[PDB]
């Protein structure tokens, strides 16, 4: 895709969820760790926790290693955050219903972490004001 073509995408799908959703997409910084960035920002209201996110993302595979040793998207990362969270995380690509959720425990249905994913591999927070 062009650079004028990918631009459109994005604003389309920024109007898009915000018109059809009335959720708006908070950019992240583009870097390596936007993943938790994004999370920081739907847990603590801002993506400089990311580290501390990450972290936590860690310590809770090396705690539950045998498990997570079965299978060895990102999915690993946002199993173990949804659970860790106790809210289910749902993943928006270029859509305004979620293309999957990871569970979690099953429970705060109604208060999910909401991400979106883009293009280059990049997250970003998606917020509901």
């Amino acid at each position: 895709m062009d650079p004028a073509t990918v631009e459109q995408q994005e604003h389309w799908f920024e109007k898009a969820l915000r018109d059809k959703k009335g959720f708006i997409i908070k950019q992240m910084k583009e870097d390596g760790a936007c993943l938790f960035r994004a999370v920081a920002d739907q847990v603590y209201g801002d993506q400089d926790m990311h580290e501390v996110v990450r972290k936590h993302c860690m310590d809770y595979l090396m705690k539950n290693a045998d498990y997570f040793s079965n299978y060895v998207g990102n999915h690993i990362e946002m199993q173990a955050m949804a659970e860790m969270y106790n809210r289910p995380v749902e993943v928006y690509q270029y859509s305004t219903e979620p293309i999957n959720t990871f569970h979690g425990i099953h429970q705060n249905e109604d208060e999910p972490i909401r991400v979106s994913y883009h293009r280059n591999i990049h997250y970003n927070s998606v917020v509901n004001p």
